[PDB]
């Protein structure tokens, strides 16, 4: 690594299954129009409240993928 | 939401089973009180150990609901 | 100060009018049920949006007061 | 929310007539070519000077919107 | 702990003693009307002059301590 | 800019008209006797009450100045 | 305690099965050669992704024990 | 500098040659696509080792430039 | 206080004694010199070692005062 | 220094008797076992509380040391 | 060290060939009108760009000295 | 990786020709005694200075590595 360059994206998931189905989420949603991801840093983990019930994680995340043509 | 206020405090959830658990559990008995929770930050997570098994995890929340009485 | 012990919580005033705005109504609402607030210390400003235009900002402020001591 | 899934970017908007309007403009700005903005978060606020007055309020923002899911 | 929730509480103790007065202070204060409290986060050491000494010094800590009944 | 070496001073400039004044008052004040200040960074923002309003605003705000070089 | 002096090394969990399994995974590894652990506390949560889902979560935490006997 | 708006992205610079290489690298990609950089700032210095040797510095990035447009 | 102007600088107080000393030592030489000190606020206590023994506390503060002149 | 290097190594002094005596404690054991210390740095300030009075402090601090011979 | 007092100043140094050049060339700067400095701690690594290069590293940093006299 | 569990330990490099020979500098060392270390990560930039130059620079980093066998 001389010449690689990274792109670093931020992303919420979101799911009513908790932290890792959230993470899951979202990423696939990133990885799905983004192209090859590499890493994914927490950035925190809030929630919305129904009957008083976490309603859905949201746990936001700093995406990374890489840079590349020529 | 006109001109609403909220009220924030801090709470350790806890349990064997994990961070969701933890979490789903401490937001329980804060309900259980409480005045319609709208929304859980978590703060840190942090556990207790015996040996070489997690005692509990003590996921420390901040939530915050309705204090926009009169 | 030699026996005087605070207590510091935490408030969310919401305004449509802006920072001052937000920040003023939070700690009007919380005085006018709660005791002599001293001073406020501000968390964090963010807002809710549905266009384009703050529909209100968000501001969370730390608020402290003298406790009771004989 | 359960695949809600969230985009955040950053902004700088600028103003010489405050914070309130800083921000503003920025999200104004924003949303004039972007999507339906749903919240924003203040990460800082600063300031250009030329004599002893601000020529110019800088205040940076995280700002989010719900991403495309089917 | 399985089912073991926390409130973390905010105070600020004051003395002119010095730091551990101070902790010592605002904890005895709590303790007072409160329920059985199980530890304390030291947040910021401040103070406030006179002469040029410290006229008080103010630890603001948070208090934790369980919640139990049924 | 490769002589420029630039000096960063802290302070507080109150106001009982929010933000924006406080800023504006602390800014002035400093210049009102100081070189030419480049810039300044929100470092806080805080405020001192007597009932429910805020008697006067606290920012807090790091200022930098160009040095000399010759 | 009374005289106790806890070390506080880091370590960094990691797992094809969320945050739990890597925490519960990391701790298992430290406990395995460390004298009854007492605490850990999670510093992040991280991963690699090989490809559009998560090759495996990282959580990387500081660990707690004592030391003393004579 | 009359009512701007500027966009804030996060960029990875890397170089075996060391921090200044990987930063002037980084923004050497990031300058190829965008609209005229205005300012950058580290967040961060990372680095991948092999065995006794720095394969390549990681330098995390924030870019910022232009977004005033109608 | 209608719209004062403080001033924030950075001393580091030293002692063998301890902390207490260490800050009470460094707001003397602060206060021998400047403008009525109105308070001060701890940024970090470090010590300088020897051998098996504390050389001198070092507790770096922040001392804020009136500069609200004209 | 000209080409030394240092380990940080991080404990955690306990005392019934203040910060002081859990800092000067802390330390005291590291030296016991180990090569002249440098220098330490207070991470955090905490304590168990068995009542309503202090069971005994925690410092939590980091402590530096060299390392070159051969 | 029982009477050292020190007085924590900052800087912003700059050049165009880097981090190291930019440090050594605001610490050159600060020494040059200052009495004897002791140490550096940078704050952060900023820059401006010109063609798409760094047309001048900027780099804050915090700058210790004694005071002494009698 | 699938269940490797990774070791943080954290060393401060020191040169008299800047951050990367530092950075450079220290490493070397953790290598001469520790198994292929994999990943590095700045904590800071921080130098001595015994006159107006600067007598040399000290990056403190955490330095990651795996443990696993049997
Ligand atoms: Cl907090
Ligand atoms: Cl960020
Ligand atoms: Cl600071
Ligand atoms: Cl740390
Ligand atoms: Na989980
Ligand atoms: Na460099
Ligand atoms: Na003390």
């Amino acid at each position: 690594m001389s010449n690689h360059t990274y792109r670093v994206i931020e992303i919420v998931g979101t799911s009513p299954d908790g932290v890792d189905a959230a993470i899951q989420g979202g990423l696939a949603r990133a990885a799905q129009t983004m192209r090859a991801l590499d890493w994914f840093e927490v950035q925190s983990i809030r929630g919305h409240l129904v009957d008083g019930a976490v309603a859905h994680f949201q746990v936001t995340m700093k995406v990374g993928f890489r840079l590349e043509d020529s």
